[PDB]
């Protein structure tokens, strides 16, 4: 009933987050969903599809608008146990929360991939596994739930540090109080685009509300750069290493294009071209292609791209090498 206080607070904040996009809003979850209009709007926002509506302001209009939402969920094979339209239109607290949870679970939490997963892991289990992989390497017991494991605030800070090590000091997190750790995690996460669904004072308890924590943790996962399934991309564990690869690659090619462009200003001129140039060109290609995978991390703020490291800055010296290549081309041409 205190987790209900908190779950309601979280689910309200979560709902308002999405209604914001269409200029809708709720104050009391147990009242402002009863006519079916905001439930529908929420589903339209979340799903990207347009739903029908019953105009009218009798109770059966209310019941039908709720039913339109329930059917839409049932049709997408969502399981609605015990929830019926009159439960919603009449304000049933426990079933209103269950319905929001069902929506959250289906639209936000369920769309997660984790290399290391099975086909038969729940979303909850997959998300748990992500947190374990991300925070592997920080001091702490293993995370096996979405309640007590999160109450001291250290997990939150580790999640963030993995993605933005410059924004968190994990040493200090070891000896700060739970409240300080929680407060500063929510704060920083906000800067990185994570809406504050939780209040530090509600999580600093022995058993924080699981559905609230999952919703927030899942939301952090949404905000962070991700590698799509099987696709090409860079995880938070590979970034430092790829970023160094990249810079080193440039620090190798650029000055070869510069020291091998001066030779062109002053019969083997066919080997200095169908051999090396086809290789050095390929470097330029390997480079510009790697930069593409890095863009995400540059936009995310993890990498500050120093000047003279864009794939362009390479093309502008490769162009210069193409010119002086053409000068001494028409000359060794008789």
């Amino acid at each position: 009933d205190e987790r209900d206080r908190v779950q309601k607070k979280t689910f309200t904040k979560w709902v308002n987050k999405h209604l914001m996009k269409v200029r809708k809003h709720i104050n009391d979850l147990y009242e402002d969903l009863r006519d079916g209009h905001n439930l529908i709007s929420l589903l339209e926002v979340l799903s990207g599809i347009k739903l029908p509506r019953e105009k009218g302001r009798m109770r059966f209009h209310r019941l039908q608008n709720v039913q339109i939402a329930l059917d839409f969920l049932k049709q997408r094979q969502v399981k609605l146990v015990n929830i019926r339209n009159d439960d919603i239109t009449d304000g049933n607290p426990k079933l209103t929360l269950g319905l929001i949870w069902t929506i959250i679970l289906h639209f936000q939490i369920s769309d997660i991939y984790i290399s290391g997963e099975s086909g038969d892991m729940s979303a909850k289990e997959k998300l748990l596994l992500w947190t374990q992989k991300v925070t592997a390497g920080y001091t702490g017991i293993k995370c096996t739930n979405f309640s007590s494991c999160w109450s001291d605030g250290k997990m939150f800070n580790a999640l963030i540090h993995r993605y933005r090590p410059d924004l968190v000091d994990m040493e200090r997190v070891q000896i700060q109080s739970n409240r300080e750790n929680l407060e500063q995690a929510f704060e920083v996460a906000e800067r990185l685009g994570v809406t504050r669904l939780l209040d530090a004072e509600d999580v600093d308890v022995p058993s924080p509300d699981e559905k609230s924590v999952i919703t927030y943790v899942s939301s952090i996962y949404d905000a962070f750069p991700k590698v799509p399934e099987g696709g090409e991309g860079i995880s938070a564990t590979e970034v430092d290493s790829r970023w160094q690869e990249y810079q080193s690659r440039v620090d190798s090619l650029i000055p070869w294009i510069k020291q091998h462009t001066i030779l062109m200003s002053d019969n083997q001129y066919i080997h200095f071209k169908e051999t090396e140039i086809l290789a050095k060109e390929r470097e330029k290609g390997r480079i510009e292609e790697l930069y593409k995978l890095l863009e995400v991390w540059i936009e995310f703020g993890r990498i500050k791209l120093p000047q003279g490291y864009h794939p362009n800055d390479v093309e502008e010296e490769w162009g210069k090498l193409i010119i002086e290549m053409l000068e001494r081309e028409k000359s060794l041409r008789p």
